[PDB]
């Protein structure tokens, strides 16, 4: 994009396609641009400012917005705009992995306001319900006002109407004084697709691959090593511009690389230089994302594990649609709990293939673990959140398993107080076939029926922040309970289990989780920490006890 130098700013376009590019800037002049042989243009200027406004005129004499640009201010097709530029940051995150439990938060929907702002106000009560890092889906510039973020489009550049850069910034610092990390979403698979003009000027996108929501990145192929750099300077832009803890990964398993060092090895490369974490969302199950080097891996701190949710999920409600089907048996719990993934290179009916490797001795923080998120809610064709689809002795059941796991947890927002509103997939297109297109994509897809387009599918999005006090309570309990039993990481535990009922022991604690009225019998003894009903002994002794749905923590 642009570098400021004192009182003189250096534009730089990547455009290998243009014979020829001038600066616009509005309001000020035209500017002939310099062309190096790897066809980078150049130009520096002295009368640049602040609050300037500009755009790339091309070859055929149209006229584009920076692909790196900082800031949108009129959305994806308006001019850029150069910022404010305080490069102020940490060496360090304050972020402990083992202490990590995460809570993931979809800007637009997540408060009334739906800005940054919105969520500055919600900071104490995260602090005070014991979540030690905040996820934000992405920010980077997308159409209009209503999307997850992943049809994001100018990497660099902060949505303008969740507040812009300055928002998030703000942001970030409110969350560090409260002693909170913000962890950010990141899409490096992919470009949304309206507003993105990087086609106009160099092979950005691969021609050996699409993924479902577009080209991907040329990582490996003629002039590639300019796209490797945007991705890395990106990675490193939101560590020094915005002082950001960390990043999770949008489907790294639409990051492909023949190179002889994965794009992926050298993202984490740059998180690690600036000691902050980086998390992959991985459908491989495959370790190589979260090994070490010296074991041949990315060395990426930790990836989300859906077999875990899919477990709970499919066990809890009966439902077997879609990737549902390899799953639904108590066993694939345990086998999640004992071995971390389900698939560790067994047949997948769903995949029609043999499917994932064993993850050996890395221990419970290198995963990350949920009942909810915003695709296991959100791609369902009714956005229904499990609550909606499992009895309330269930819900705390499940609450419990994951969050008295080994893993990292991640809760969804709304999650933890009994929030009931569907989360929809919403999108805000003004190109005609893209409107069209997602509301037949969606319908065929998921079975949404309500209109990704349509204001009211966003505004239904919204929590509620209707406090349902017993869950919130339990919700809280569970989370100091994770932290003072030192849970975290640790993946030596005994599993027993019968029909119904499943008994988790590790160090400190044992969890009684029935499922249907059981008589079990108990091995240890322990004193009552938390339960999700009132029908359970405060002191228990090993013996043969007969127990009613529900969830009890003892030690
Ligand atoms: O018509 C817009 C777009 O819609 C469809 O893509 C969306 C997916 O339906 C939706 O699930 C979401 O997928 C992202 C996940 O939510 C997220 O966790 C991440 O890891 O990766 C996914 C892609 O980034 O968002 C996409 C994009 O909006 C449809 O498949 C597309 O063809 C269509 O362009």
């Amino acid at each position: 994009a642009y570098k400021i130098d004192g009182n003189e700013v250096i534009f730089t376009l990547w455009a290998p396609y243009q014979k020829s590019v001038k600066l616009k800037v509005l309001e000020k002049g035209l500017y002939e641009m310099e062309r190096d042989e790897k066809g980078y243009f150049t130009i520096t200027l002295n009368n640049v400012k602040v609050r300037d406004r500009y755009k790339y005129v091309l070859d055929d004499a149209s006229e584009i917005p920076d692909p790196a640009s900082r800031y949108q201010p009129e959305g994806v097709h308006g001019p850029s705009q150069i910022i404010q530029e305080s490069k102020e940051f940490n060496n360090e995150t304050f972020l402990k992995k083992e202490d990590l439990i995460i809570y993931e938060i979809h800007v637009g929907t997540f408060t009334p306001e739906g800005t940054f702002e919105g969520v500055i106000r919600k900071l104490d009560y995260l602090k005070d319900l014991g979540i030690t890092a905040i996820e934000i889906m992405p920010i980077a510039q997308f159409p209009g006002k209503r999307d997850w973020g992943y049809d994001g489009v100018y990497l660099y550049a902060v949505q303008n109407s969740y507040g812009g850069p300055e928002g998030f910034r703000k942001l970030v610092d409110e969350a560090h004084k409260k002693g909170l990390g913000v962890i950010l979403d990141v899409v490096y698979n992919h470009v949304g697709p309206e507003g993105n003009y990087m086609v106009k000027l160099g092979p950005y996108f691969s021609q050996k691959y699409k993924t479902p929501w577009g080209l991907t990145f040329n990582f490996d192929d003629a002039e590639s090593d300019e796209v490797r750099k945007f991705i890395l300077e990106n990675v490193e832009y939101w560590i020094k511009e915005y002082n950001v803890d960390g990043f999770r990964l949008s489907a790294v398993h639409a990051i492909i690389d023949t190179s002889p060092k994965h794009i992926l090895e050298e993202i984490a490369d740059v998180v690690h230089k600036y000691n902050r974490i980086v998390i992959a969302e991985s459908d491989l199950n495959d370790p190589r994302v979260v090994n070490p080097k010296e074991k041949c891996g990315y060395n990426i701190d930790a990836q989300w594990v859906d077999d875990f949710h899919h477990s709970i999920h499919a066990y809890l409600t009966g439902e077997r649609q879609g990737y549902y089907t390899d799953f639904g048996n108590l066993d694939d719990i345990v086998k999640s709990y004992k071995d971390v993934f389900v698939y560790d290179g067994k047949y997948s009916n769903f995949r029609r293939k043999t499917h994932g490797e064993p993850v050996g001795e890395l221990d419970g923080c290198n995963f990350v673990v949920y009942i909810q998120n915003h695709d296991q809610v959100g791609n369902r064709g009714k956005g229904e959140r499990i609550i909606k689809l499992v009895d309330r002795e269930s819900y705390k059941i499940a609450a419990a398993l994951y969050l008295l796991s080994p893993y990292i947890p991640m809760i969804f927002m709304g999650e933890e107080y009994g929030e009931e509103n569907p989360f929809y997939f919403f999108s805000d297109f003004s190109d005609s076939k893209l409107i069209q297109g997602v509301r037949e994509g969606r319908k065929k897809e998921n079975g949404q029926d309500t209109d990704p387009q349509d204001e009211s599918t966003f505004n239904a999005s919204k929590l509620s922040w209707k406090i349902d006090e017993e869950i919130f309570s339990f919700y809280k309990i569970l989370i100091k309970m994770r932290k003072e039993l030192s849970i975290a990481c640790d993946r030596r535990v005994n599993v027993v289990n019968g029909e119904n009922w499943l008994i988790i022991k590790g160090r400190e604690y044992f969890s009684l989780y029935v499922f249907s009225k059981s008589s079990i019998e108990v091995k240890y003894s322990g004193t009552l920490l938390l339960s999700s009903n009132n029908s359970f002994p405060q002191h228990i002794e090993e013996g043969k006890y007969e127990f009613d749905k529900g969830f009890a923590l003892y030690k």
